[PDB]
């Protein structure tokens, strides 16, 4: 039910409902979904915890914590069709809010790593009260959330990260606010996953949108599919509005 062509002049795009879904769900294209469920549940435990997560840091944008919100991430999980079988890394998961999410709605393990010792911690106790609910809730055991505390780049430094998943590998980069030299060595180095994994990003790795592109730098095309999207009105916590971001698929 997505609108536009997934090229930079038509991004892929999904205006809101103006009635809710039967689940009380502006956003989904499916008449039910989780995501208020996930909204409400998410603020309790949060709300509950006796540490609280580092949304800023005065001095260091890159550490800015801001979510991508339920809403956002039933989305993803359709765009990026996320299975069981598949592997889920949140470069920079904050809170762990994503990966609670991805868990829940696909079994697939779920790989977190955050640079910020507080946040990382927040994410952790967060998961240890928040499973056994999902778990009540629904009824099924969670898979597996492994939260890693550590510069992205030692973790990624090594190239046998990733190959032994055969593509079954899903990344999601909210990399608004990082360095241009982390996104740039991103770039770098997600020219050698495998095929078939597929990253979401937001400053893009890849730029595309100029007619030279391919001649600029034709291995990016040859290597990867690449789709422009807009995000949902109301999906990210730090907007109001809708906003670009980009799905690369490993051919
Ligand atoms: N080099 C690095 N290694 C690991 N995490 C990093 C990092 N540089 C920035 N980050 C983290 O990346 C996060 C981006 S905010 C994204 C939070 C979550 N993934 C969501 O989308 O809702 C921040 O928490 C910040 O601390
Ligand atoms: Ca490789
Ligand atoms: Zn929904």
């Amino acid at each position: 039910g997505e609108l536009g062509a997934g090229t930079p002049h038509e991004p892929y795009n999904l205006p809101l409902r103006g009635n809710p879904n039967k689940s009380g769900c502006h956003h989904c294209l499916a008449d039910q979904c989780h995501c208020v469920f996930f909204e409400r549940l998410l603020d309790a435990t949060f709300r509950r915890l006796d540490i609280k997560r580092i949304t800023e840091v005065s001095g260091s944008r890159h550490l800015c914590a801001k979510s991508l919100l339920p809403t956002f991430v039933s989305r993803m999980v359709r765009l990026m069709e996320i299975t069981s079988e598949d592997t889920f890394y949140d470069l920079g998961c904050g809170n762990g809010s994503i990966l609670f999410q991805v868990a829940f709605l696909t079994g697939a393990r779920c790989v977190g790593i955050e640079i910020s010792e507080h946040n990382a911690k927040v994410a952790k106790k967060a998961w240890e009260v928040i499973r056994p609910e999902l778990e009540g809730s629904s009824g099924r055991s969670m898979s597996e959330v492994n939260i890693i505390t550590s510069d992205m780049t030692k973790i990624l430094a090594d190239e046998r990260l990733f190959e032994s998943e055969r593509g079954k590998t899903v990344i999601l980069l909210s990399n608004l606010l990082f360095p241009k030299s982390l996104t740039h060595y991103l770039s770098e180095r997600f020219r050698r996953v495998p095929s078939g994994t597929r990253i979401l990003c937001f400053d893009d790795l890849y730029p595309h949108s100029r007619s030279v592109a391919a001649i600029r730098d034709p291995e990016a095309f040859r290597l990867f599919a690449m789709t422009d999207y807009r995000w949902q009105e109301c999906s990210v916590e730090w907007c109001t509005r809708d906003g670009p971001f980009f799905i690369h698929r490993r051919r």
